[PDB]
C-alpha cells in the first residue's frame, strides 16, 4: 500500500544482498573493489532488483531466493552506468549526488571495476543458493540476463545511442535506442523474477514481457525528460547532459509535452497488461505502482 515504504524496504534489501555477494571476493580494500562498492552500492533507486522481488513474490517465491537475481541484474545496471559516465562515452562527472566512479578512482578503476560487476551478475546466477529454482530455470535467468546486457540489449543499444549524437534520429530510431539500452535490461529483471518461480512464471511470461516492454521504454523517456527539466541536486545528476552532448531524446525529439504524453501511455498500457495477470489471481499492486512510479519520480 505504502510506496515510499516499500522503495526504501526493497533498496535495504537489495543492498543487503550485494554486500553479501561482493564480500566474499578477494582484494577488499583496494582501488577495484572499492570501485564496484561504490558503484553498485553508494545511492540509486533498486528499481530493478524492486522489478525482480514484485515479480518473484507475485509466485510466492521467497525473497531470499530472489536476492540473487535481483543483485545480479543490479550488478549489470551498476557496471553499465560506470562505463556510461566514461570520457569517451558520456563524460559525466556526477550520479547519485556524487563524483562518478572515474572521477573518484580513475578511469582505469572504472573500467575494471565495472568489467567485474558485470562478471560478478554471472557468478552470481550459477553460485548463488536459489532453493526453489531448477538448473533449467537457472541457465534460463543467466541466458536471459546474458541477451539482455550485451549487444542485442543494453550494450547494443549503448552502441546505438553513442551513433545517434548530434543525428537528431526519428521516433523510430529513437525508440530502437531506448529500448534496447534500457528497456532490454528492465525486461530481463521480470523475467528473472518469473523464471525463479518455474512453470508459473514462464506461463506469465507473455504477458509480463508486454508490461516489461512498455515500462522499460517509459523509464528512459522519463530520463530523458528529467535531463531536461529535473535539478542536479535532486536528480543526483547534472541537469542538461543530454543537450551538452547533443544526444537524441525523446524531449529534444518531441517537446517536453508529447514525451510526457508517451510516457504516460505506456505506463497506461502497461496498466492494461498488468490487468490481465490481476484476472488470474495474481497480486500485480506492486507492478502498478512501480509502473506509475517510473514516470511521477523526479529522480
Ligand atoms: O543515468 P544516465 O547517464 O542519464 C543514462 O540513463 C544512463 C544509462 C546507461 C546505460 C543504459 N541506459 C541508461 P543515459 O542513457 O546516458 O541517459
Ligand atoms: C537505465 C537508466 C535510465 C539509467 C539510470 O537508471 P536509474 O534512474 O534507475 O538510476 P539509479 O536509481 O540506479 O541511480
Ligand atoms: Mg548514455
Ligand atoms: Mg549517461
Ligand atoms: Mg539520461
Amino acid at each position: 500500500m505504502d510506496f515510499p515504504q516499500q522503495l526504501e524496504a526493497c533498496v535495504k534489501q537489495a543492498n543487503q544482498a550485494l554486500s553479501r555477494f561482493i564480500a566474499p571476493l578477494p582484494f577488499q580494500n583496494t582501488p577495484v573493489v572499492e570501485t564496484m562498492q561504490y558503484g553498485a552500492l553508494l545511492g540509486g533507486k533498486r528499481l530493478r532488483p524492486f522489478l525482480v522481488y514484485a515479480t518473484g513474490h507475485m509466485f510466492g517465491v521467497s525473497t531470499n531466493t530472489l536476492d540473487a537475481p535481483a543483485a545480479a541484474v543490479e550488478c549489470i545496471h551498476a557496471y553499465s552506468l560506470i562505463h556510461d559516465d566514461l570520457p569517451a562515452m558520456d563524460d559525466d562527472d556526477l550520479r547519485r549526488g556524487l563524483p562518478t566512479c572515474h572521477v573518484k578512482f580513475g578511469e582505469a578503476n572504472a573500467i575494471l571495476a565495472g568489467d567485474a560487476l558485470q562478471t560478478l551478475a554471472f557468478s552470481i546466477l550459477s553460485d548463488a543458493d536459489m532453493p526453489e529454482v531448477s538448473d533449467r530455470d537457472r541457465i534460463s535467468m543467466i541466458s536471459e540476463l546474458a541477451s539482455a546486457s550485451g549487444i542485442a540489449g543494453m550494450c547494443g543499444g549503448q552502441a546505438l545511442d553513442l551513433d545517434a549524437e548530434g543525428k537528431h534520429v526519428p521516433l523510430d530510431a529513437l525508440e530502437r535506442i531506448h529500448r534496447h539500452k534500457t528497456g532490454a535490461l528492465i525486461r530481463a529483471a521480470v523475467r528473472l523474477g518469473a523464471l525463479s518461480a518455474g512453470d508459473k512464471g514462464r506461463r506469465a511470461l507473455p504477458v509480463l514481457d508486454k508490461y516489461a516492454e512498455s515500462i522499460g521504454l517509459a523509464f528512459q523517456v522519463q530520463d530523458d525528460i528529467l535531463d531536461v527539466v529535473g535539478d542536479t541536486a535532486t536528480l543526483g545528476k547534472r541537469q542538461g547532459a543530454d543537450q551538452q552532448l547533443g544526444k537524441s531524446t525523446y524531449p529534444a525529439l518531441l517537446g517536453l509535452e508529447q514525451a510526457r504524453k508517451k510516457a504516460r501511455d505506456l505506463i497506461d498500457d502497461a496498466r492494461q497488461s498488468l490487468k490481465q495477470l490481476a484476472e488470474q489471481s495474481l497480486d500485480t499492486s506492486a507492478l502498478e505502482a512501480l509502473a506509475d512510479y517510473i514516470i511521477q519520480r523526479n529522480k
